[PDB]
């Protein structure tokens, strides 16, 4: 696609670099170390690789990953037995278990049985993989400074189904400098239209899938389309048609698929704030 891929990656390397300077801190202040425990049954390799990732982001931060990998069969009663040791032992302070479990289609009993001061892990929009949750209302300046795409006096478009994930995006584009339009689900689709032609910036946070024809986007525009839609077939894509956005776009956000490294440094950060927290009484 001649459109760079804006992805979680940088922003991911950034939030790393922060959590490993928090845990610097703990140690300065004689705190313990954040465990973290990382469970995989099986070897499908989708999810040995999502482990790996998530083993190895724990080491960049300097948690200390304890590594359980189990073979396929093994049953819920060992698994309950393993989250029950894992709830028990201090220096463990969060613990994930990496879904599919093969032969246990229903997961809920174990990951209920973490105990909730440990469940660090804890979605039509792919908020969390971009940095743009409404409580880090920061992040799309931080995601669009990765590109190298200008932003104050440019043109930029929200098209949201609440008002409540627009808005923080919203406000942080127009003190970026951004001449903003906020487009609702339901604004008529001409207008929409209109507006995408328009758009530099173009967010798009609806998950509905064929809302925003690609070719609607404005030539060298930055889209970040979180949608994300599970189709008849199986296949993921976003509300906006990737690959006639592709060709037009200066960035564009990936397909939407497996797990990112934004979604894994969010997950150490989890850790850590659930280390934090055992610090009280």
């Amino acid at each position: 696609v001649p459109a760079r891929i804006l992805d979680g990656r940088r922003i991911a390397e950034d939030l790393l670099d922060e959590l490993k300077t928090r845990v610097d801190a703990r140690l300065a202040a004689g705190q313990p170390r954040p465990g973290l425990a990382v469970v995989l049954v099986g070897g499908d390799p989708a999810s040995t690789v999502y482990v790996r990732n998530k083993r190895r982001a724990a080491e960049k931060v300097g948690i200390e990953a304890f590594d359980y990998d189990l073979p396929a069969g093994t049953g819920e009663a060992e698994l309950l037995s393993l989250i029950d040791q894992l709830n028990a032992d201090p220096k463990i302070h969060g613990i994930l278990v990496q879904l599919p479990l093969p032969g246990i289609a229903d997961a809920s009993r174990l990951i209920h049985r973490i105990d909730p001061r440990k469940d660090v892990d804890g979605g039509h929009l792919a908020l969390r993989e971009f940095g743009l949750r409404p409580c880090t209302p920061r992040g799309i300046v931080t995601l669009l400074a990765h590109t190298d795409q200008p932003v104050r006096g440019r043109n930029a478009t929200i098209v949201g189904v609440s008002n409540h994930v627009g808005r923080p995006m919203a406000l942080e584009l127009l003190i970026a400098g951004c001449t903003v339009s906020c487009c609702h689900k339901f604004t008529p689709a001409d207008v929409l239209q209109t507006h995408v032609r328009d758009a530099d910036i173009l967010v798009v946070a609806v998950g509905r899938p064929g809302l925003i024809p690609g070719d609607w986007v404005k030539p060298g525009a930055v889209v970040i389309d979180v949608g994300i839609n599970r189709l008849d077939d199986g296949r993921l894509v976003g509300d906006v048609g990737f690959e006639a956005a592709a060709q037009r776009a200066s960035w564009i956000t990936p397909v939407p698929g497996g797990v990112g490294p934004m979604t894994v440094a969010t997950l150490m950060q989890n850790t850590i704030e659930a280390a934090d927290a055992a610090l009280r009484r």
